[PDB]
């Protein structure tokens, strides 16, 4: 499992594979690790399992709605309660959340963290995209999106972990508005 | 304990061995995993205890009635209090789940999950039939029966803790076919 | 790493992946695992390391000149050694060989063995692709080789340690096939 | 410890032994392992220690008033409430239990299970004890009693923590057997 | 793996299973784990891989001719090069050899031991099938190869890593019987 | 630490060492092992902490009243809760008890049991004693007192975590009654 | 597997049970645990696998001849070669050896110990006999052999890796010469 | 993760780097460990995850306003909650906390210390940055800040768990220093 | 951290060292661990973290108002609490106290004791200090105070974990002497 | 197991016990772990097993008279045989020993040591003696001999692997005591 | 156990404690792990047990003598036999030596090293006198023996493992100095 982040120009992207590991046989492969929260609005990915996840994703997106839109502490609030009360204490897994606002990891540990660039790259192969992301966000141009692309694939090529089936999503927002 | 589940033209299958293993001494072997539920409709299997299985079984159908007959639903539901409640986060087991609607697997972690192919292969030797099946499936025809039958075959003689003794169950729907000549 | 050898009419084949894997890291993804001795008459197959592959494959290949073309015995005299002086006892790894003659798997443990079929299905995932082999070869004709490719893909498609980067050598021993097109 | 049950013609029967081994001594070797339970109808053995037996047996007596004498069902009952609220849930042994109606394994993981032979053969040597009565039971006649009195021997003379003293109760359920001396 | 061996009258038999089990994969399951040796005097059954037996019955058989045919010296000679030379003492098996004279199990750690009654049980399932073995032996009539078959037979039964495929060998020498009437 | 008890015409009597092990230096050696509950008519000895002795001898002779005098009830009731609630369940330790009615050892398991001869033998050496005292017992006469002494001396002669300073406890019950 | 000795008057004696535990089934019963070396004058009693014992026996009735009857040396000799050269260092086992001379135990780890009062007991019963037997030397007389036998017998109704089976060896030597 | 702080005339400060550390891992590289509580009065610095952190400079900040300003009670009363009620069980960090009251090491374990010398170090560098600062504090003058940053910066240097990006506060509580250039 | 308590003549007294050991490194090395309750009129020193000490001594302080003056039952009673409620049994150390009436151990565990001579030694130096000064206390003189520093000092001398910084509290209550001539 | 050794005046001393522990249960307990040699000139003792000490005392007697009587070197030049040749490597054991000359601490590992007052405390119990010979020896005069027997006394009675059994050597090197009744 | 050296105009040093530490206590306190080699031209300082040291100096300062005075090729020389015949691959310890010519780190591992700086910080204390040691050097002048010294002292504080007790030895050769106005 392996998801990356980037922001570049008005676009921030989230992309990651679909590789369900378990043991060292594969089980299926084309799990949608990334998804869109509260209305198109913010967007995430979760690494892990699909339940959890779920029952994190719902519990955030209240606490999101319980705070406007401010991504930063809904994803706060949520940190919180989840390295908090006992039972939540058991879901393990990391969330990769971005928006307009910004772009946060959240580990279940108790950590809400904006990584160096708003280059999230989690996962098993995580440090291994985020190298190739960064080489290219460093030392080129293209787009958040060729970049994720490109460096989680890469990842997959690498860590046996990850897939190669890329879900992916991105959200630009100039705010180009022409008077007339 | 290995359970599969095809589905080719008008014919989805579940069928699972009988191996009722423990520590390295089989107690019994001819266990039926493969049932069906809400009256001959939906099809399942479930992998591990008995019990747990027909606590859930019981619950998921439950949740069937309670959402008419939308098989996808019901597991989801079912998926949620499972991966819910302190209490039935204790019975542990996998569950393949078929129907004219179509196949799913429900892991008490919490998973609901649509294989690759309606192709549900689980249990020790999940892997290996899956395997088995998915070759026939691809470079044969045959039935989903056929096939089924045949992987959860090899299955057993692969995996000890597989059985040999097939329990099956397959629903027929719409019954298609592909000659050609 | 995966490895799977067939015989079928005048056919005999030996295909392996290409997967260098490394903890959890890919080092490399196109080792030929597979290849000939004795000039072009025996095939194999390491499951391994290179090097000791090649320690072995050599000092096979010497007691297999030093007992003419007897495969069975060159590979007996072999995994004697292998398994005997302390030294050789440090380098493992697991040989495929066939030929006109038979197959057989050398481990270094001690144990030259003829699988049930001339079927070898050794490496992480041996189980597997035996299991899609043998479904074909059972419920299906195709070619040996057809069979060993189809199944060492298969392969890699689950065991994450395989590649599916195929290398194959087949060795035909009789017949005369043509093509009317 | 280690207990059989066995139906033949009109007669079940549970016979444990009463090995109290600890660590690598006996603290004592004459404990009633199987007893009776609903007022002479239905038997049982329990493989553990005396105290969650009882409460098991117990409640599950209870259960068994609760739904008539359904042996099935009360097990079935049981089995739940046992692998089923926390405190239960630390209690563990295994319950062999049997009447007229059938014999059936119940085990605290959650678990109730009918023997391939009404053949209940659990404890550390639950399996040297099955063998053996299967082979009487298979080769050749004698009785239930005679069987398991029988295995349940060889049983501690094979499984070093198994006793030697035979607590042992049978019910017939039709017949007039006669002797002519 | 299981064996076994009895004496009855004027027969013994020694009779193993074929199962080749790896890590939780059967990889081969008709290996022949009993056979005879010198000319068909001496029978035998090793448990574990071929190899090492061979280099055993062997090496064995050279101490057997170096004594004429009393089975236990050559075995006693055997047992003692075998957990003697540091080389030697890395092979490790187990052989249970009889013939007119007695049977004997011969560990590789040095140990040569006639069983309590000709009754050699050996191997992973060794325990149950004794079990069973003896309890016929006890209890009943029927042959050495019967009894033998029989136990053998549900050693597998019980035990996953025991096969079922029976690899036998009898020898007879002053056939008895014991009729009555 | 290692006690004993033993029964022969008219006495039953039980006795311990009193070293204080701890790691593999001795921090006391003269710990009342032995005692007696329900106003002098039952015995016991407990065998590891002093605490969790004192929680269930009280917990058990609460039992105790609560069935009369019936030393097995009492015993049975208690080894339930003991085995039973969550939280006895941590305090851990064997309880030797004996009266008119008989011996039983009760562990925090859940096993209450009456040894094979009334010859209550627990604690590190309670093996050693055993055979001793058992030894006696078979092919000698003596009291049960001077038995249970003897292998409860015997016993810290060989196991080193035992003590040597005896606490004894022993009740006689011949019912001698006479008419004038 | 366990075993004993015992000198009383002019008798010194051996005994150990049967029993080849493996696991926790027993392959055998009636394992020949104790004999005799060096001509009817020197018993023993080992404990363990009948080769290494036997290796070790050879190899100590070499060192015997070696020294004439000076068991003492003998066994010192022994258990310095066991105790030394990588090889024997891996055969694993305890020996029991006496005669007129004396008794002694030797172990593989390098020990040659002569007991309390020629009173051993070894193996996993060893304990348990030893207070047995010791019980019965210290309150009541009866034989080397009675007490041996009496406690070899109790120690396998207590330790269930011991047998029942009884191989015995003892050898008198009250040198009654009457001139005549 | 390194902090530290120092007193010097009328100048307390808390330093600490921002790696954030993962396995073996950089995640980030610039985490604020070190703030300022209770309107620019108190400042503290945290050892672990923002989260837990930020529950505790709250509740403590909450101790705060409930006894004033007397920073040591704040700090005790602060740890006894945390190292009593279950909950906050969990939560692990180590608060370095100062203002011109004192400072103070306050650990989940339950400990509130006020350090050898208003010296706190602590983190996986903060035995080797106290060394340093203590060096310096010791033999040479220079500013708690100075001191700090430069020790704070060695730490990195030799702890891989230490980043370098200096967070820092200081708060002054006298003086009036003048510049001649 | 060590602590020890001695009684001689009329005189007691409780010493302990001052390290604040932390996995390996001194994090402070001046902890007042000895320290005196009820006004003046009863010692005391802990072993573990100043935190759960001081809930320790004021709740006991408290069952000590509660019962006058009896410091045996004071202590008695907050053992209980402290061996009793979920709560308490979280914060672990160990309680040396004394005064005119007596001298006693309190642990956490549930455990109130009188060394065998109102000698006192606990913490990881504990039993080396015991030594010493019961070797003092057995063949000379001295006073309870010469000996206590004597043997706490001694303690640091071996026990890396224990200080040298002597805090010592001693109540001398009906001072006696023994001189002879 | 327990030795000291002191000096004082013209006295020096080696005391040590007799316990032979054995995983927890005593096997014997009067072995003489302390002895002499070279001709009743220098002293010893020994901690571990009677064997590897008496090669190491006879080897290091050899590298005594092979260097006349300089203790400091034959102990030197027989540590460094010890921690040499890898056989020796396998013995274990702990040397102390002492003459005229002085005394020194000789392990397996390779250290030859004076301790810091020809105050050799070694075994199990060594620090705890140690610890009370020296504060007899600190505080109070007495002999070598009865300070020794003292604390290595009190060893046992704290250490339970320690003895009580006495077995001592001393050697005087000087004066004419005398006595007036 | 810790060791310092420092080289600052004309004067190199090195400087370790002499804590005898073993287990969790200390054997002796007053080790002189500092000394020096070819007569008073390079000193050195080793960490571990005298022997080894002993043995590695020799063989170093044949190298010495061997090579004439080039101090950097007789420490390689000598690393090289060290981490070379299996002999020497046993003594385990670290030099630290220094001269006119330079200072090397010599490990058993075969590693001959110039730190950072002629700052050598070997030991347990090593990584913390280092930086301080690295921060007086940085931040002050004083002289390498003032440094050393404070640094050296500043480790015993800190690590549990270091003495306190400094043997020292400093060789000027070019004195140097650098005064501002």
């Amino acid at each position: 499992t392996t998801i990356v982040s980037v922001r570049r120009n008005g676009h921030v992207v989230i992309a990651g594979d679909g590789q369900a590991t378990l043991g060292n046989t594969v089980m299926k492969g084309n799990v949608k690790k990334v998804r869109r929260l509260y209305n198109d609005k913010v967007i995430a990915g979760f690494a892990g399992g699909t339940a959890d996840a779920f029952t994190l994703f719902e519990l955030f997106e209240r606490k999101l709605e319980m705070h406007q839109g401010h991504l930063v502490k809904a994803a706060v609030e949520l940190a919180k309660d989840w390295r908090t009360d006992r039972m939540l204490r058991k879901l393990e897994a990391l969330l990769a959340v971005a928006d307009e606002t910004a772009s946060l990891i959240i580990t279940g540990n108790g950590d809400v963290v904006q990584p160096e660039n708003d280059l999230i790259a989690i996962g098993s192969g995580g440090p291994y995209a985020q190298a190739a992301a960064r080489a290219l966000l460093e030392n080129t141009e293209l787009s958040a999106r060729e970049i994720a692309e490109k460096a989680l694939d890469i990842a997959g090529d690498i860590c046996i972990y990850t897939n190669h089936f890329h879900t992916i999503e991105e959200l630009s927002y100039k705010a180009e508005f022409h008077h007339h």
